[PDB]
């Protein structure tokens, strides 16, 4: 029979699962200044922990914590976390132009007359680069949850024509599309820390040049064995629009996109007092910078 | 049982395959000089190599070798080559007009209201021409590679409906249309060197007018025996849009144009010297001249 | 149904396949110098990339490499490489002895009488090296080229028979014999840079001392989990043949040494420009010196 | 048919195994020194491979190698070993007592009235300590060998029932139980050097804080794949009984410790010197401090 003298034993590694949703409105022209060229495209960072977890203040358009983050921010710093799943869908697409004009005046912006302007996305498949530049290098986390920046992928293109002959992952988007592109996080170890306001956070992500950290008193767990495959984030840009003329069209379009992402977060242990233990295993997540862009290549 | 004394025997022929593949966007308008003709119409030479194995160089649009061209050029020229099967494929059409202006003011370009418009592509499949001169005789690779040049099909036609009366092989592209075309290479023989900037060279084909060249010290050998289906390179333009009271509409489009080119390249010989065999039986392909087009015809 | 703007993706890792094919003539003594000892003994290092993508100038017999691997050095430079597999198998050895003499004169180089003779092959299976240095310190490729060399295996091995009481693995190769040896290398990553002429550069292999390392941007890629089955190169010397009276044979022989290597080669990008993402993946293989003989244990 | 010339080779990694057994008295109180406190517990380290390789010396009491340690210390010393399993069981529990005194006496130790009186037994599953000290910074090996030694859990826990509410796991022993213990060593390596005297050496094992280090000419082996299960070693002290006015009884307990080690010897190579090629797969392992105590936490 059981034990009369049986110890109730303590729940242990047992967590909680937050899951952060959100609606954001973004505008896209064909990434230039001025005649088309191909030095930029806009950058959509989905493995920033920091797009997900932040919002906008209401009252200044600022970066903010979101109830959700906040709510947690303690545990998550102290206990660990881990992101399952998180992503983007883009839809709704409207596009816009800045053509028309009034007899002795200046173009202004109107919608457009057809649907046939499309949002050009890519992917640095074939392995063209490793570290780039934003365009501005004094851009905020605000900004990036306003909308993707700018990111220079070759200072010297002048012709427009080099993203579509250069990238290896190419699509469309247009009325009607609906484009989904989501990140799975690594599981095998609990992260620890703040996701801050001053650099973007990693959602867990081995290979090529990307790496986290080992915890402060224990061992690194990481896939050693192999070469995982790579993720790619994407860089956009209105497609620009030659005539046979060389008159060079100013379009746009405003897109809607709704994010998502799983948090799952450890729960402090029973007892009266904060552990230690967590040290042993509670490794540094990834982290970079507001104006650089890490593309990952593991083959 | 097996000889205890075989020698090691060495691989004969073996080769490699390198794909080719870009993509670019190209304009076209009616092909006229003030009021509509059927004089010109843009050509696109799929049958050039050239098309595939360049690119354009990121800061000044300049005709460059490909990376991968670069890398096998050495190989190619001395060992031989095949090209398999090549083409393009149009799409995304995005249909523009020149026709809305401002009081007191010029013309302008944008989108088209509605997608009406359409490219009428050729093909000269009942033997009108043998050989054509580009409309303007000094182009270069470069503005090939940027978009499919005019060339005079009818430098006596002022009649703008000559082209749909006379080509036998006519086909509409419009908004969400794909027209690919494609070419077979012959493969009976290796050809030999490199593929310069200062003229195109040919996807092996046999027929009509066309021919190749034999080894420097070798056979010929070709199909003698019959007459081989020939291969149509395409000529476009907007479709001329004519009034019922003789106004003439200012319409163009731009379209993505996708490529790819399956090459198939000869490896050197076991050994430390380059080999001289390769001289009985590497054929010379056929070249033409930046400034001409020539149309095949073998029935 | 398809996408109507369906984009054209470009390849990713492809790559080619080169093989390596060459034969040499080998000789061998008892690996002596005057009265029999254990001292020395001819080392095949088959793991040194070096004596596949390389051969003999036929006009002063020096290294040079071969045209294959002079056409796509550069492509294994930057893009990568891998070796699948490579080995020898000697054969057809003819037994040679110098104990025949006339009267006044010295010994004279003949066949043997018979085919009694033969050439002795050795492992290190059971531990006895680490690290051993050649006889001569002033070994260029060239010699490892026209023969294998000899490494010092006992410095103070006074007694002849030192080999045969040591060494775990031992064979005996005879007239009509074939011995085959090969090594299949480790294929996870894909490795840069060129094989000089100054350095031995191992076939990708990890274990005991043996290792390769990181590529410049990215992470260390090995099997970390487990020891792998370690690889020997082998050792070999004439059997050294003392009568009942303590005289000693001059014998020796010659065989006949197919090699061959299969190589990987992966492609540059599409594209007019060399990429960059291959630092954060190509890792750089282990390598020794000309004079060095490094042995691995893994257990 | 069998060769007629096939030579013996030698045999490769060969071993033996010899298991250590041993009896023991362990004493228990309730880990105070005055009133009852919560920060001591006695701390038994099954994975000290010390407490099985050493006994006690008949004469003083003093830690001796036992013969059989003692005979194959040269032999795991140079060529490596493992250990396979290890571990304890405590029965045949006496509960003692000094409550009772005779008038204008002392108290004298007497066994139990009942069997009411218990043991508790704790692990820190929960994560609670990294790393502790012993009560005493002077402990020798010889005493823990005569008794697990008490360690000092909370310096400031006045209340004596910081245990209970504190450690994850926890269980009781009263007469008649029988109290199992074993842990079980990673076997993937082969580990090197004596176990001496002045430092406890570990059973080898992966996780968190705890690590082995690498060979002196080879490459660290171990599992940086995943999180491996952590092991606990166990704390202990009678439980403290405190009457309904603040009495407190004087309780204490005896019980037997059978031990026991399974451990498997390298032999050394066939030969008649000593090899070097373990060098390259001899891992070395964990060690710690007489006076400390590190708890494994892998989550
Ligand atoms: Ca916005
Ligand atoms: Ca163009
Ligand atoms: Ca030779
Ligand atoms: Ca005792
Ligand atoms: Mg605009
Ligand atoms: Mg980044
Ligand atoms: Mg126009
Ligand atoms: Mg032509
Ligand atoms: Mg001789
Ligand atoms: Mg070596
Ligand atoms: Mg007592
Ligand atoms: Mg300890």
């Amino acid at each position: 029979g059981p034990d009369p003298h049986r110890c109730l034993q303590f729940n242990t590694g047992d967590s909680i699962h937050i899951t952060f949703q959100t609606r954001r409105y973004f505008e896209f022209d064909a990434a230039n200044d001025g005649n088309f060229d191909g030095k930029n495209l806009y950058c959509l960072p989905l493995h920033w922990m920091n797009l997900y977890l932040y919002g906008l203040k209401s009252s200044d358009s600022s970066a903010t914590e979101t109830q959700r983050y906040k709510m947690v921010k303690s545990m998550m710093k102290t206990y660990g976390w881990k992101v399952h799943k998180a992503g983007v869908v883009m839809h709704s697409m409207v596009p816009l132009m800045k053509d028309l004009k009034v007899s002795g005046g200046t173009s202004f912006e109107t919608l457009t007359f057809t649907d046939t302007p499309y949002l050009e996305i890519f992917k640095d498949t074939t392995g063209l680069h490793n570290q780039l530049s934003t365009k501005e290098t004094d851009v905020t986390l605000a900004k990036w949850i306003q909308n993707p920046q700018l990111v220079t992928v070759q200072s010297t293109a002048a012709n427009y024509e080099d993203p579509i002959q250069q990238f290896g992952f190419m699509e469309q988007m247009r009325t009607g599309d609906r484009k989904a592109y989501t990140i799975h996080g690594d599981t095998r170890n609990w992260y620890g820390g703040e996701i801050p306001t001053t650099g973007p956070t990693f959602i867990p992500k081995w290979g090529g040049q990307i790496k986290w950290d080992k915890p402060s008193l224990g061992n690194l767990v990481y896939p050693a064995d192999h070469h995982t495959n790579d993720w790619q984030q994407i860089f956009m840009r209105m497609s620009p629009i030659k005539g046979p003329n060389g008159d060079e069209l100013k379009l746009g379009c405003r897109v809607q996109a709704d994010f998502f992402l799983h948090l799952e977060v450890r729960l402090p242990p029973q007892g009266c007092v904060a552990s230690l233990g967590m040290l042993q295993y509670l490794h540094a997540p990834c982290t970079g910078q507001l104006n650089k862009c890490y593309i990952m290549h593991t083959n």
